[PDB]
């Protein structure tokens, strides 16, 4: 049983880790890519680029606890919680070698504990679309004079009562479609056999709830970095961001500066919050070009 | 019927005020005070005040259009157009002398363009808990160290997709309930029975969709707002503002300040949001004896 089609060559696998079962999708031969997806969609985020990386590189795609078909976390929901699963899940694969690392939206609050405490395990680092949980969060406008706040929906997914799971139950078809496109430039691309793919996904009554328990643990998760980020990431980063409705344009690049030696960033015009599907051949480039510049 | 309980000695009734039948509760005798509502509500947050300024002045609280029992607007949304039915209304009873303007919440949003272009015709002035829509509430964070934050609604009921309307059809007592607690500091005022009330009133359909309506009217409200501000107020105004939870605190006062040459101001302690009911004893004290510095 598949939420979503594998690609040609790709299978999907399950690995238990400390207790929790994480599903994920892996092809491919060489050193090892992790490429870790974000809220509203799973590891079929990377579909398209997966097959491209896979001619240079072992690839996997898990999905996040809780989401797709990853069992919820046993521990908690933070950053540093989460990250442990994913750091042993890729080890179990690159035991030896250090892996490289990409992750969109949550999945760099997922993410970047385990890359500052083992950063001799991380070859190479792309993020792109979200911040790292830190006191800038607390900056970002509740309302906006044109466009829309682009993250007002963290207090909405924060809130206690469960509000946003009570309100958006039987409704996540319907939610997710105007979450999806009013965080998006190149709107076209949510087609709506896609979201339909994605909101049966997330309706998961088990899902629904994770999702917003990422957002419940937000607060945990800055304070979690305020202690990690004493020390700097020492590996090459480049970071990505929307130019285009929904993106987060320079502060991607801004933000990653105070946390890394060695970064590039680009911002991508005309596209917004949703890059792998958006905008497929400029940051599938743009990905491919950066790890390869690393032995594959 | 009607959707809530009226004082004895004030009459429950409506006018035609440029098309569009306004409900409102009429008592008392002298000089006319009108009492604005804001969201979540009706006239009948003002049920306790109500009895007590009427044994000096002619107490008249409407409905804003569309909310309540009043009919929806036929022009629009944005503080200019709602404005003039609230001032037609007030005109109607107190043709020959000013009157005095007590607003709540978005009664502010809903009064301030018709109480700076008829200066003539308002005696006194009091507001309290909500921006005047200007440039300052784009300020307001998204998302604090402590949870949701006071404004990320703006965004929420601004929403396109009537957003709002979908997913809170079906939960509004559970979202009303919700949303009032969680800006207010005295939680206990809001008995279930008094919910259910408020509830029932706004899950009206053309009610729950007029409510989110001024929301989406609010950028607007700003732009016709940066017009208006050209010219200051010149009656003695009062500002009130909560201290507690869920209070805005020394933000009313300091912003009216920008406005209005005769301003005083009051931070309650231990109130929140809804002054009216979490701090009735105190606000009612401060309302009578400020406007009856005036003939009454």
């Amino acid at each position: 049983a598949e939420e979503f089609p594998v690609p040609n060559g790709f299978e999907s696998a399950y690995r238990e880790v400390d207790g929790v079962k994480l599903h994920y999708v892996k092809g491919g031969q060489g050193p090892l890519v992790m490429l870790v997806h974000g809220f509203g969609q799973t590891w079929y985020e990377w579909h398209q680029l997966m097959p491209e990386l896979a001619k240079r590189f072992t690839v996997i795609a898990p999905d996040l606890p809780g989401l797709g078909q990853s069992e919820p976390p046993k521990t908690g929901y933070s950053g540093e919680q989460v990250a442990v699963y994913l750091h042993k899940l890729a080890r179990q694969f690159s035991p030896d070698r250090p892996f490289d690392l990409v992750a969109h939206d949550i999945g760099i609050w997922n993410t970047y504990p385990m890359v500052v405490k083992n950063q001799a395990d991380i070859a190479r680092l792309v993020y792109m679309q979200a911040p790292i949980p830190d006191a800038r969060i607390y900056r970002f406008p509740a309302f906006t004079a044109q466009g829309e706040s682009l993250v007002w929906h963290f207090s909405f997914f924060a809130a206690d009562d469960r509000l946003a799971e009570t309100l958006i139950a039987g409704k996540e078809r319907f939610f997710l479609e105007h979450f999806i496109k009013s965080h998006a430039s190149n709107t076209e691309v949510f087609s709506e056999r896609l979201l339909d793919l994605y909101a049966r996904s997330y309706a998961k009554p088990h899902s629904l709830n994770a999702s917003f328990e990422y957002y419940r643990a937000l607060n945990e998760s800055v304070r979690q970095n305020a202690e990690l980020a004493k020390t700097r990431l020492q590996m090459p980063t480049m970071t990505l961001a929307g130019g285009g409705h929904g993106g987060m344009g320079t502060f991607q690049l801004e933000q990653m500066k105070a946390y890394a030696e060695d970064v590039e960033g680009h911002v991508l015009p005309g596209c917004g919050h949703w890059l792998p599907e958006e905008c497929a051949a400029p940051m599938n480039r743009l990905v491919i070009d950066f790890l390869s510049r690393g032995r594959h």
